């Protein structure tokens, strides 16, 4: 059900090392959260999968995993993301390995984490180069093992869907051609210099390059701690225009939860309330 409202949840504990609850996203009024992406999972050569600084089964994450059950009860799909800023998950030592046993070993760890933590999807946020063969295999294998209703997404930077600047090495247009039916949507990063939601031009260019609006989620920084943040009012103006063109867009994702403007660390759920008013103004 479009539009999706997706929140990345990377910072899991506050400055006092206390868990940050994800539950206000379902308990505070006026939020239509569709997906919560727990991140960032890391594949480590010679190691075990980590969620940020600890293995996901560590006591550090007891509160997190307990809360995910409640999120799912409320109708939110809980996914993981592997990759992001920290290199190591998609190189020739791990998931891009040309050694079959090495690939099976690290892939098996990812598969096992998905099963053990009862995730409903996986976002492959590839921010270092990975071969075409490697990404194609990973997606096809995930699809093979987890079935057609498991969610598989990627997080291209916006220009990577416009035949331009790309963090991932492989081609997203080639990927869409060969594995597009296995990919539910693209968490498209309109920030860091790679694209802008301040007008419709970038989103329209991506659509014209063969990526359906239903599969292009407009990614947004939730704070100006980075490059390319825009006010939600600007986001709204652009989305109104896009909807007039396409009827339905893929939705919006936010990087990342805990300190989101306007409410900050005190009230980080206010972002999701505002974006819900943008995407579903009749709710
Ligand atoms: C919930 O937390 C308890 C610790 O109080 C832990 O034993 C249990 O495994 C947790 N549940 C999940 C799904 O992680
Ligand atoms: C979005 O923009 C339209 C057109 O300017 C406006 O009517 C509406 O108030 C805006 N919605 C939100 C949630 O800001
Ligand atoms: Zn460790
Ligand atoms: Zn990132
Ligand atoms: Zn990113
Ligand atoms: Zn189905
Ligand atoms: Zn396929
Ligand atoms: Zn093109
Ligand atoms: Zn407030």
């Amino acid at each position: 059900d479009l539009p999706r409202l997706i929140v990345y949840f990377q910072t899991t504990h506050d400055s006092s090392n206390r868990p940050i609850s994800m539950l206000p996203l379902i308990t505070e009024k006026g939020i239509a959260l569709t997906h919560l992406i727990v991140c960032s999972f890391h594949i480590n050569q010679g190691g075990v999968v980590h969620l940020n600084d600890f293995p996901p089964d560590d006591p550090h994450f007891y509160t997190l995993w307990n809360e995910t059950i409640t999120m799912k009860q409320a109708g939110v799909k809980v996914m993981g993301m592997v990759g992001g800023a920290a290199p190591g998950s998609f190189n020739t030592q791990t998931l891009d390995s040309p050694d079959s046993a090495t690939f099976e070993h690290y892939y098996g760890q990812l598969r096992d984490a998905i099963v053990n933590f009862q995730l409903e999807g996986m976002d492959l946020d590839v921010e270092q180069p990975m071969s075409q063969q490697g990404i194609d295999r990973l997606i096809a294998r995930l699809r093979a093992d987890f079935g057609p209703d498991f969610l598989i997404t990627l997080a291209p930077v916006a220009s990577a869907l416009e035949d331009s600047s790309n963090l991932s090495g492989f081609s997203y247009t080639a990927l869409q051609q060969t594995q597009g039916n296995d990919i539910d949507w693209y968490n498209t990063q309109f920030y860091s210099g790679f694209g802008s939601m301040a007008d419709t031009s970038d989103y329209d260019r991506i659509v014209a390059n063969g990526f359906a609006p239903a599969k292009v989620v407009a990614g947004q920084l939730t704070t100006p701690e980075g490059a390319g943040w825009i006010p939600t009012s600007s986001l709204n103006n652009t989305i109104v225009s896009l909807v007039s063109e396409y009827g339905q867009i893929g939705g919006v994702m936010g990087w990342e939860y805990f300190n989101s403007l306007p409410g900050g660390t005190a009230e980080p759920w206010e972002w999701a309330q505002i974006v819900t008013v943008i995407l579903r103004p009749g709710l």
